[PDB]
């Protein structure tokens, strides 16, 4: 590898369906180039680039995403050889493989095929490492390599003068573990001969080779063939398929690797969304219809929150849900850190085609937009991509599905410009006395404040490192602290006054006030037209 | 599902076996997704073309 030229901390989570990639597994996705390389098809390709791509400006952040589905390799085992294939699906069922051996280079030849990413590869002169031959004056050379008779790794390799064994080559260990050095020391016993082969790289180690006697030498150059031994090489870094040895290898003509299998849908979530546990997303959005997994990604939200890692979900189900669907639905969905979309609609992407949108796909637009936005603001007014919308919801509608909570975009009609923009940033949780459980973005506030407060309350107190800093310090390290988060404007101000601190044994219990930083709900203007004269 | 997908695929392996030949109707293009072909079964191919 010679030097050369070749030529947000808001993280966001998915899972749905896609045709691609390992599943149980949660990928980091660094550029959406790299996500079609993975995620070839299916709904979560397009929750990606819907997602990177919902505003001109507000653009999500690092995604994490993983194929749920219960996919298996498709294979076979044929001839010699046990063949796998790295893709898992359907898709691996077009992938074909076929040897030959070819009698204008007494080697094995390989070629794979694959008609879905127009991908074909040949491989010649596999095996066939390299050349052997004498020049001496004898009448006869030979040679042999051999095996341990338990592993079937070679051990030895010797050159013969006619019949006899002139030297050997430990290739149990030591110097010559690669035949490199054997490429060598041949030419440091000048009657013999040992030239390379000219078709690449090859750096075999030497206990790969295969078991030879007695090739009759002199004029002829032979070679030692370790076909498997190459093909490693041959398919280091290469294509779709890996290869595993039984039993000895023979050409088979072009066959269909089988068993390629998307798999059953899975029956419940939780044993596959567990692996977003300790990933660092904050938004986690299911792309399904069913209550069932709602109910449970609501669980998991709940589960690591509780755990102080705190985390949300946005969620929409099936197409054109109506208002008693969104009802009894958010009624099954009740707690907060959960935000159901009601609308559904039309997007457009690049390869010039108008999806319909289920509502799961509207949640992911609109959590796209809420990890682009820095810590703190909200979701209300921001444009979408939408281009046509689809609806059964009017003015009065959106205040009756704002004030039971949920999410829901509305038309706007400028002077010249008509768009859409989401109304405003409340959860599931109906009880609007409460805003810091029904507004998410001042839930988001809160989260952080609490776990930067958290934190460095271990530090300081949490450390353990004596009872003998009384109560009247840790109120203290409370305003210190709470003038920090001022200077910063991120809390208007706090009653010092009215913070308190009792303690008994190794335990504190705290009380005190917050005056948030205030929201700008509404504005009416009355605009009244007059006339007077304008006169000469 | 594989390589033989499109008929430019058989077309091609079918000319390169010595002892056959196959070849394209003139009436522009056709080189169907060869999925689509209909069920034809044991014709003489030395007496017809």
């Amino acid at each position: 590898t010679r030097p050369h030229a070749s030529i947000s901390e808001k993280v966001f989570c998915l899972i749905g369906q896609a045709e691609g990639g390992e599943p149980n597994t949660v990928y980091e996705l660094r550029n959406y180039s790299q996500a079609k390389r993975l995620f070839r098809s299916g709904e979560l390709l397009d929750a990606i680039e819907l997602a990177w791509g919902s505003n001109p400006n507000y653009t999500a952040g690092r995604i994490l995403a993983m194929r749920i589905e219960d996919a298996k390799p498709a294979s076979a085992e044929i001839g010699g050889l046990k063949i796998t294939s790295k893709i898992y699906g359907n898709v691996a069922n077009n992938i074909q493989v076929g040897l030959e051996k070819n009698t204008l280079s007494d080697s094995l030849r390989l070629r794979v095929i694959f008609q879905d990413d127009r991908f074909n590869e040949v491989y010649d002169n596999i095996g066939n490492i390299f050349t052997i031959k004498y020049k001496g004056e004898e009448a006869n050379a030979t040679f042999s390599v051999e095996h341990d008779e338990e592993t079937q790794k070679a051990s030895r390799l010797v050159l013969k003068v006619g019949d006899q064994e002139v030297k050997s080559y430990d290739l149990t260990g030591g110097a010559y573990d690669y035949t490199n050095a054997i490429i060598t020391d041949i030419n440091q016993l000048p009657d013999f001969e040992a030239k390379l082969s000219p078709f690449g790289d090859k750096n075999l180690e030497s206990s790969k080779l295969d078991k030879i006697e007695n090739a009759n030498i002199k004029d002829k150059a032979v070679y030692v063939k370790a076909v498997f031994g190459d093909l490693e090489k041959q398919t280091a870094y290469n294509g779709i398929v890996s290869f595993e040895q039984l039993k000895t290898i023979e050409p088979f003509e072009l066959t269909k690797l089988k068993g390629g299998t998307n798999g059953e849908p899975p029956a419940t979530w939780a044993d596959k969304l567990d692996k977003f546990a300790h990933e660092g997303g904050y938004y986690i959005v299911p792309l399904s219809s069913k209550q069932s997994v709602h109910a449970e990604v609501a669980s998991f939200v709940k589960e690591r929150s509780d755990a102080g890692e705190p985390m949300r979900a946005i969620v929409g189900g099936g197409f054109n849900e109506s208002k008693e669907q969104l009802f009894g639905r958010q009624a099954s969905l009740s707690n907060p850190r959960v935000s159901l979309v009601a609308n559904s609609g039309t997007f457009v992407m690049d390869d010039g085609r108008k999806n319909h949108v289920p509502a799961y796909m509207v949640a992911v637009a609109l959590g796209g937009l809420a990890s682009g936005l820095e810590i703190g603001e909200s979701i209300t007014f921001k444009p979408l991509r939408v281009s046509s919308l689809d609806q059964i919801y009017e003015s009065i509608d959106l205040d009756e599905l704002n004030e039971n909570g949920i999410i829901s975009i509305e038309f706007v009609r400028n002077r010249t410009n008509t768009f859409f923009r989401i109304v405003d940033d409340v959860t599931t949780f109906n009880d609007k006395s409460d805003p810091v459980k029904a507004e998410m973005a001042v839930g988001e506030a809160n989260d952080f404040l609490v776990s930067e407060l958290k934190v460095q309350l271990e530090d300081q107190f949490i450390g353990t490192r004596t009872i003998n800093t009384s109560a009247s310090i840790i109120k203290d390290f409370i305003q210190s602290y709470l003038g920090r988060k001022k200077r910063d404007n991120e809390i208007q101000d706090f009653p010092a006054e009215d913070v308190q601190v009792i303690v008994e044994g190794n335990e504190a219990r705290i009380s005190m006030t917050v005056y948030p930083i205030r929201s700008f709900k509404k504005i009416s203007v009355s605009l009244v037209y007059k006339q007077q004269t304008l006169q000469a």
